[PDB]
């Protein structure tokens, strides 16, 4: 017979297809004595399982018909409706999807084809990467500051490529922490309105801001405008349940049509059950558990800085968050952060080593680190023996 | 301002996206007064609505840490375990996913490039071709009989071409219900084994049988075989609830990586709650739900046949199934589906033009039936009115 060879069988599609370290750490990090610093995974305590167990249960008993079901792709009515509500749209321009995550492997599907430009910054969101590296785009970088994009190297970028989209996570950027500012907003709006540029807008944290209020999106920005390009992503997932899967998608019509279309091809539609649940929860209280959510993370943040200042050497650099999960460090002197990893992770404490957020290579020397899961004891005992780590290393360089 | 055009914007990916008709007649067919033989739809007497109520409030208040939290991309451990146990595999082979539909997603993406060939029957099931026709591939058919596929037809197509998979529904298909029988089955073995062909195996309506056993699966005679390419697909959604999106696909490690890898970048993983809802409804009393949908779907499939026998016109040619959902129709004289959808729709009657299920076109003539939804009277009344409509059309042209 005539062998079959996987690695031969494969399509060109099955090279680009690689683990994603953030997906592959949390099988260790789900391990009972490990202190975990790596996937942003939410607080345990801010899930509402009391609430949730009754909400399910009544959904099924008077709604079965309908939660057990198939439905069609949009959405369950309602959600569509509070999201529309919520955002400031109308419920036809709001699609449900499965997570965020697969919104991102929606709009990969219908702008990205081989050989595309696609531009994002250097480091940005490792399942954003893995998402449209699927389809073997040439990825166009800049670096993310503390106040988000370089808009100058932005602007040298755009005189040279036509990306199919500026990929953007203004608001407490995964990996950096960045909060893109009002002024930078604004710029990089006319920046885009000026060559008609599409821009996916990723607003995971949105609601996780430390200070008085949050910033207007981009795409809030675009809709005073009247800009039609702005393709507006969110989650249920860091304010709710991120296990439910359950999130948005907010387009023009023509945009929305084919993730609908492709979204069809990717699951049929999102689980009904969960989006029934997460209206049922949300749909009375939302600004009050918001409230508590940024409160909650706020503290935790406070604890993650005070144990850092304290206990890491001052040659190493850390991001200091206005929100969000994370703080993103760069070790000095050539320190290896998958080195840093292995010394930490004999100590029960994982991160996520830098490398995989750049989509060109590069950071070894860089590493995030979500304050989301522990609490206040365990997010100081875990700097403690990070930092203890990292004295180590530096000592012998 | 350089304008944006949307059909412009788009990669040549959103050119290959186009709505299923299936996906978007549940629009219609959901709305009150519609006797609907559209899309395979069970019957909500068979929801467990209450029994899943109690599972769901109890994995709630009990697990609801892991029922909430975000969780690795493989899979609930002791639902991977029930489907290997099931399957006869090892759970390491099992990948949970969002229905069988994402699996047809993830073998797209693994498999196809633009330009290659795959291989599947004319018609088949549309949300397949669907999602493969994403990457771009050359359809390759053979006609879809009563005995299954074509394989004098495959025979010949194999001395030319080599096709990236062999995409197959070998226990009643969708949309001929034919069932494959077990010579077939054989045969069509040894001839991918010969040539180390990939073999995709769609069982979504493997315990849907009316008859007194179900037949070995491809994957089961290979792996008896000692063949490791069959890449095995089954759903929850036939047997329990479509609308928790619970399947799982079973494959050789090499492959099986590549799916987990890929599902990563889709949705980061199936929800939790919906996974161990599934395990807590099916790890008692399997067997004994399996026979009650047996015999309430050999139920509708006679009531479905005794209406047709008496409704429509002998000239009309129609499947008759041993098992599964569908009903498959050809019309005489080149008469179009899509004119007697038409007819019929203005009748309150949906069922599904047949054109999209071949994947080259043609089938105009053809449509599916499905049985699964509506009781004994609906069935009988749906199928007089469509008799009506279609001796209607049998005059004009
Ligand atoms: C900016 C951003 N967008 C989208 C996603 C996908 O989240 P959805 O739940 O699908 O809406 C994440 C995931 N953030 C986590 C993921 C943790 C995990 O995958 O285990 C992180 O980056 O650690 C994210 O940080
Ligand atoms: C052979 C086959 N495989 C896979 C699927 C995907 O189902 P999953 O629930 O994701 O496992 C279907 C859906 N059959 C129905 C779908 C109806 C709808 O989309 O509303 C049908 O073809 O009518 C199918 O017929």
């Amino acid at each position: 017979m005539k062998p079959l060879s996987w690695s031969e069988a494969f399509g060109k599609g099955a090279g680009r297809i690689q683990a994603s370290t953030i997906r592959e750490l949390l099988k260790l990090t789900q391990r009972p004595g490990i202190l975990s610093f790596a996937g942003g995974l939410p607080a345990p305590e801010l899930f509402p399982k009391e609430e949730a167990a009754e909400a399910a249960a009544r959904i099924l008993r008077e709604k079965g018909e309908v939660a057990l079901q198939y439905s069609p792709t949009e959405g369950y009515a309602p959600l569509r409706a509070f999201v529309a509500e919520w955002i400031g749209v109308r419920p036809e321009e709001v699609l449900i999807t499965t997570g965020s995550q697969q919104a991102l492997d929606l709009v990969g599907k219908v702008f990205l084809d081989e050989g595309s430009p696609v531009l994002l910054e250097a480091p940005s969101y490792m399942g954003a990467i893995q998402a449209f590296r699927l389809q073997g785009p040439r990825f166009l970088t800049v670096p993310a500051g503390e106040e988000g994009p370089d808009l100058d190297a932005l602007e040298e970028v755009l005189k040279r490529e036509r990306p199919r989209f500026l990929y953007l996570i203004p608001s407490f950027q995964n990996p950096t922490g960045g909060l893109t500012p009002l002024p930078a907003r604004k710029r990089l709006l006319q920046m885009v309105m000026e060559r008609g540029l599409v821009v996916v807008e990723d607003d995971a944290y949105r609601e996780l801001y430390f200070g008085e209020a949050r910033l207007p999106s981009l795409f809030e920005l675009a809709r005073e405008a009247g800009y039609p390009g702005v393709i507006y992503l969110g989650s249920f997932s860091k304010v709710l349940s991120p296990g439910l899967r359950v999130a948005f998608a907010v387009a023009h019509p023509e945009a929305l049509q084919k993730l609908v279309q492709a979204k069809q091809g990717a699951d049929l539609h999102t689980p009904m059950l969960n989006q029934m649940l997460v209206h049922e929860l949300l749909k009375e209280g939302f600004s009050e558990r918001l409230e508590r959510v940024r409160r909650v993370y706020r503290e935790k943040a406070q604890a993650m800085l005070h144990a850092l200042d304290r206990e890491v050497p001052k040659e190493v650099r850390y991001t200091r968050p206005k929100g969000g999960m994370f703080v993103w460090m760069e070790l000095p002197k050539g320190l290896s952060a998958e080195g840093l990893f292995r010394r930490a992770l004999e100590e029960n404490v994982a991160f996520v080593p830098g490398g995989p957020f750049f989509a060109n290579g590069g950071g070894e020397n860089t590493l995030r680190l979500s304050y989301a899961t522990l609490d206040r004891e365990g997010i100081a005992e875990g700097v403690r023996r990070l930092g203890r780590a990292l004295k180590g290393l530096l000592a012998l360089v």
